[PDB]
């Protein structure tokens, strides 16, 4: 039997390691397979990866005529000593189990061990929608001890900066993944002590044209639409009224699709001030002609009580796109 | 063996300690790490946290030459005695166990005991939204012994106020969170008797100016556009009539969008009374172009067969304004 | 040990009380927490309550100096016999387990139990929308037990109509909740016998005016601003065509976004009828101003070759109004 | 003790009753209690029942001076031989464990067995979407062994047809149920041999009425609406143009709302070819006053420079309701 | 007993047949029983299977007077040794374990062994909407060793490509599925070595001609109806003007429905292109006539201050068309 090469009996494995002395040093690798879903509304990421443990412990020594290494599976777990890492600010997460239990131990004559297993694990991620959809938004995901203090158990990066690898076809639906590094920080709780926390940083952007196209370029156009009555013979009324209030009518159906599809977060937007300012502009263009057609009527009637282009029109064919050009000057030199 | 310092044979640890005698006083404290989500159509919301328990028990000391104390993970927590607290008025809720379970417990020479569980819980909360969207909203978390009256255990917050502590970025995507507390009370039950009951308390309000411009904004906009009518020629029926029409086809697009966006509740709001409100004054305002077409034409055929502005207009022009102003005010002295 | 002050091993308790002779009689007592959600697609309901059961086992009694009771959790359970209760017509249920399973047993020195525990389950409802939304819906809860005939195990309720409590704030958030009550009824199973059947009874109500203000106004509305036609100089008939057929497309507007926020079932509804009776009243005006349009063009080429109000408006202007309004009378004195 | 009546230890439970000789026969029986939810999209459905076996084992008889049998719960199961049944072409499937364990056993002091359990089960029914709205669809469960051949286990229904049950208040929200029976075939696998599988059959319909007033007749009154203009004098441009372009706008929102309302199946539907063929009437009918509105102008020029009803708009009201009528009575003659 | 016949006791299963010498070889087959579900937003695919392993082991020979082989279920797993297949790529997967664990062993004299099992799994598919209605997208399930290299284990197919068998009736409702085929390939991992890498392969399209009717249709015949007012005489303003303004209107609606009903997914895609450009014709359709009125107005002024069709009409008959049929040459020699 290979477990009676380790003298398991022969030791008490509810103690770590160097127990009363220094603390054991224990280094990490992580391996990324894949990004699986995120959720803009609750705020939250998904990914699934490998994790790897490398420590030394006398104790597990075993003779050998040769250098060859005994392998074991996840059942030698409960009769040894483990790091118990964890997850800080997740949500949920499990151990895949198919068709048996994802984990590996691999020990070295003199007493070195890997520890490898493969995990699914839901993070939080807080996020700002001010700026949207020209925002960034940057993730962690963090590791923790959970009952050891820096004292007992030093926890480190094993090999600094390429200790973390990522899959090649790595990729999300609507956003573009960038500038994954790592981190450490000392946490300290009042409750037991101080620990060494370990961070996996990253950052994600949007797809502008897309954003572009289908909202700013409609509003845009109908905007420029409104602007066509100033040319149009205002004996015409029956051909000046309809068109300001189909308008006003497409203008709202627009903002109300657009509306139906962005998340569903209930706080003020950039594209929401840029729409409502053009909703704006188009209830004053029918708000012109009001004023233009009671203007006339009283005319003539006096003229007849007493028995070419109105100013109003000529005014408004430069005022109209001059303050809207303005107004896009200060809105994208604010924006970006 | 560790577990041999501990003569865990030598007791029955299905009695509390204490047994026969006074109340055993345990002590709690809290740390929230984050708010995961909430839901107002089932009216709960979902929350992670830090749980830590403090008691003495005389059974558990053991011998040393030194103040160190010996920590354990979960597989002790079935050979002792621990203390049974559950979350009341909860529909589900589950330990995290990645990559182990998330436990400890740590023993003190004298026997001094801190026990520490990591935890996600979802909750019922009561809502009303008769005044949606300037309601506010109090929610709370209990906790409380199952099987022990306060005779045989006394439950209490460790430091009063000071015991509990939330995470400096804890936030929802909808609403704001303000003024965390703790309370305490007595609870009686018909069956078994009196027991202690612990609460934690917060409020929640929503962003105010976001649904301001996203709905009371256009009704008011459209209720004004629909005034114009008043100062145009009331011979020119072929735009008289198609803007009064149109203006009412607008309205109730506006409506529907803004009944496609809220939370599915099935009793009238503020909102709602607003918008149809709003909605009769653009209805009122075709029904007084037709009495003019209507008695206008009258005349002229009098006058044949016999053989300037009409006053209702200029009654309108005041009348209208003057009342959509009037209940505005009741509006907003009602609501806030 | 407290578990040898009963005679565990002394007895077998895979055999029920009474073995051999009269039926044990075991009472139940309910108490319901909360209602905590609904659904009306899938028909069915989700509750959460604690279940409290009552027998008497003269194999447990021990002796006592005192009248002092033993209390136990729930590792005892699986060392004695205890009733196997099951919820009948049930789609899934468990049973909570935080911090610790909720579950307790206690033991009088005569032999009498107390066997109390925490749960949650979905139950079916079947329910008729032929009257929405007028409609009345009424639930059960059922229980019985999987394995013992009457002659074995009698069931029944502890305290008769005081054996059921329900929380003060119990509410769902589009229903109204009205009327517990219990009754009791024998079922017969061909395959093993006759058992006993203990039933919760409630019943639910929507919120009729919502519904009024959100569907029978504007249908209403509408069909009243479609007689305005009548009123108009039928010379005018680029004003007379486009109201007709803009108001057939308000029309259609409205009943498609009330369709869009029943729930999705699909067969005929009161308020279909109600609708769909007033778009063809809308279509029926059209067709008039039709008739009426052709019958003058071909009175004024008559006139012409040879060398006031017409009857269908006049006529029109009483006879739409009397039959929308028996439409009426009939509608909601068969509806209510 | 009871399981001491049984020789448990006495025999080798991992074998078959009468293995070296002729094949078991076991005999089974099913009780339906609920149709729980049918998913369209996934094609599938999910029920919930009662399953019960039959067969004899010598090697469990027990001596009695009574006719008694004794009763056992799911604990005994993993001590002695049962048949291993498994749910083909599921997706999902469990036991229920509330409050307890939902499994008996009842052995006759013969040794003749009864195990019964109640499970839910969702399984996969491939559905044809072609005559939509009229479509029929069949669904099966299927139930078979999973490591026994014909050889060694004959499986049957116990009583044939009269082995099935159904719940007399069996329902679907959106279907009606009919027309269930039992059915056996054999399959072969290459790689172990000949299996018995045993199969419930039955049929779902939908609600035509439903379907019909919802979209066939709105589209029908929109193309009956479109032929007005044939009546309307020709020299009323504005009041031509205005409602063909209307009703081509009301026709393309019917048809989006009808879009958003059924299940999400991308491939062609019957009712999209009606609706589609619709819209095609609409489009002719404006085409047709463009071409009579060009040739009168054309006549005018005309005769100016060399100084009544048309014959497309007599033609056209009686072409275009023939060719609806033609198109239906293929149509209905197509698709019933 | 069954386990005497093996020498459980007498070996150590805790290493693998042929320990210390060349690497043993396992040989798999597969029989794929449904496709479950697909996710398009988050790019993934659940499958159901059959998994079948082949190898010889001698320590599980046993005599025997005939060639009959011993079968046991999954209880004896935990007690030999097996190989330790995982899914690569893998978001979740389960085995199933109605009514009893769905696993299987066959011993045969010689110690042969086949070992079986039922399993679900979800993996991960990535996918290129570009193309998008006329896309082609490959996936792949792929099978490795989690803890041998290829130095210790040899895994092959058994039968090559005849090992893949597939249901006669696998389908899904939005895809058609073709071309099933296995390949094999060598992966390298720097922690441990070489390993070998089992693939399945498929390839799925979509049903284009219900996109083609439900998209571009109608985009067509909106564009073609623009070209109508071309020929209409330019003195009806009132006629022209609204025709315009409603088009676009029409316009906006059918764009904004279509969005409603594609994958989330926020891309540029080639649909988007196509819609986007018919907009923009539509649009200039309105600047022409805006034009042409104002020159006419000019025209007369003019004439009246000294005191036929006009060209951009004639031109724009022929040249709107031209360029719409020349994008629609080059936008479908580019997409296929
Ligand atoms: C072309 C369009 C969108 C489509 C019409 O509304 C016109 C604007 C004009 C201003 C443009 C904008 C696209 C985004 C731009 C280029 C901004 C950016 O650098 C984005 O990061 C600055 C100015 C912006
Ligand atoms: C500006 C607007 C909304 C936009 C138009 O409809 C005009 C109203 C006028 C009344 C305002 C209201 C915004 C909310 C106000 C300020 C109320 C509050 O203190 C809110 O707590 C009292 C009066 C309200
Ligand atoms: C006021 C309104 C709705 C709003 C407009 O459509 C007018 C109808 C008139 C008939 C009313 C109805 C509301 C519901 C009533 C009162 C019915 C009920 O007792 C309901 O249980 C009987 C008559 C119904
Ligand atoms: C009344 C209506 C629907 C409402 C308007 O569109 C007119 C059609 C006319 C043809 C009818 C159809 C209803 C369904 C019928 C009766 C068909 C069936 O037997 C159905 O199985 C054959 C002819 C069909
Ligand atoms: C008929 C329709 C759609 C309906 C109207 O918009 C007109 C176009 C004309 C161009 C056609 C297209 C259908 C798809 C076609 C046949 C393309 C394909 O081979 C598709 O793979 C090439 C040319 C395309
Ligand atoms: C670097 C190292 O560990 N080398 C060892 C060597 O010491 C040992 O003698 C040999 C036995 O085969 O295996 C190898
Ligand atoms: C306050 C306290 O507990 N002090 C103890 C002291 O009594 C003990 O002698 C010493 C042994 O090193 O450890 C410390
Ligand atoms: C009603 C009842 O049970 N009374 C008992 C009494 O019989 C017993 O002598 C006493 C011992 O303290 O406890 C109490
Ligand atoms: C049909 C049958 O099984 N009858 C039995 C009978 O043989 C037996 O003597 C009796 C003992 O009470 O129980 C009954
Ligand atoms: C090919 C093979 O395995 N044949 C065997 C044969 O060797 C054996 O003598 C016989 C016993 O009945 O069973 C068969
Ligand atoms: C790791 O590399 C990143 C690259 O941006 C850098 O920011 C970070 O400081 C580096 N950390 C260490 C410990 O070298
Ligand atoms: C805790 O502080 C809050 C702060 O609002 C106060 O309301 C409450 O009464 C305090 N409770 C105790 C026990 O001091
Ligand atoms: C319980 O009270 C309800 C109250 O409505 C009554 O209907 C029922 O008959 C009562 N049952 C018994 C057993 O008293
Ligand atoms: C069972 O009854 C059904 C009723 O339709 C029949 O189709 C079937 O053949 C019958 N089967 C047997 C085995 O009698
Ligand atoms: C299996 O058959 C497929 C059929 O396309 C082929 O592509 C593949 O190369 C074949 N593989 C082997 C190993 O024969
Ligand atoms: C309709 C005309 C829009 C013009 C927008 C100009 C935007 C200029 C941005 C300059 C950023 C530096
Ligand atoms: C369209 C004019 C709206 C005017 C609203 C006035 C609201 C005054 C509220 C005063 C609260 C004290
Ligand atoms: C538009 C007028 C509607 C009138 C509705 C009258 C309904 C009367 C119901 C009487 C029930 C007894
Ligand atoms: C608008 C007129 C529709 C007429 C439809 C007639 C359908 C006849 C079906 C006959 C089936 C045998
Ligand atoms: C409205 C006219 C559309 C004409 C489209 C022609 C498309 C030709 C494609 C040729 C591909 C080889
Ligand atoms: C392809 C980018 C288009 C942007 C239109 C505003
Ligand atoms: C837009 C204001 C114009 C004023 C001209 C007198
Ligand atoms: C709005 C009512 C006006 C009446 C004037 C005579
Ligand atoms: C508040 C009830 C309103 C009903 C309107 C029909
Ligand atoms: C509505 C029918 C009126 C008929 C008058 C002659
Ligand atoms: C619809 C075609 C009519 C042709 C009459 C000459
Ligand atoms: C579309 C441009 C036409 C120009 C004719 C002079």
């Amino acid at each position: 039997k290979s477990e009676q090469l380790l003298r398991i009996d022969d030791h008490d494995f509810s103690m770590r390691p160097g127990f009363g002395g220094p603390a054991i040093p224990v280094g990490v690798d992580v391996q990324v397979e894949s990004l699986d879903s995120i959720s803009e509304v609750d705020m939250d990421f998904t990914m699934t990866l490998y994790l790897r443990h490398y420590w030394k412990d006398e104790r597990l020594s075993f003779p050998s005529t040769n250098n060859l290494s005994m392998t074991f599976d996840g059942r030698l777990v409960k009769k040894i000593w483990v790091p118990d890492m964890f997850f800080v600010h997740s949500k949920r997460s499990f151990i895949h189990d198919t068709t048996t239990d994802n984990v590996m131990l691999r020990v070295q004559p003199d007493g070195k061990v890997l520890y490898s297993l493969r995990v699914t694990v839901t993070a939080m991620c807080n996020m700002d929608f001010s700026r949207f959809p020209l925002d960034t938004q940057t993730c962690s995901l963090e590791i923790e001890s959970y009952a050891y203090t820096e004292d007992d158990l030093m926890l480190y990066w094993k090999k600094g900066n390429d200790s973390l690898k990522t899959d090649e076809r790595i990729s999300l639906s609507q956003f573009l993944i960038q500038e994954f590094h790592t981190t450490t920080k000392l946490a300290f709780y009042s409750s037991t002590g101080w620990y060494n926390r370990l961070y996996i940083n990253f950052t994600l952007r949007r797809h502008i044209f897309f954003f572009l196209l289908q909202t700013y370029f409609p509003a845009t156009l109908m905007v420029m639409l409104s602007w066509v009555s100033f040319w149009i013979d205002r004996r015409a009324v029956p051909a000046r009224v309809p068109l300001g209030i189909t308008t006003v009518l497409t203008m709202s159906t627009i903002i109300t699709g657009v509306n139906a599809s962005m998340p569903r977060v209930s706080y003020i937007k950039a594209v929401d001030i840029y729409l409502w300012v053009s909703f704006v502009f188009v209830f004053l263009s029918v708000l012109e002609y009001a004023a233009v057609n009671y203007l006339t009527t009283v005319q003539e009637r006096k003229e007849q009580k007493l028995r070419d282009t109105h100013a109003i029109d000529k005014y408004s064919r430069i005022i109209f796109p001059a303050a809207y050009i303005l107004f896009n000057l200060i809105y994208w030199s604010i924006f970006s």
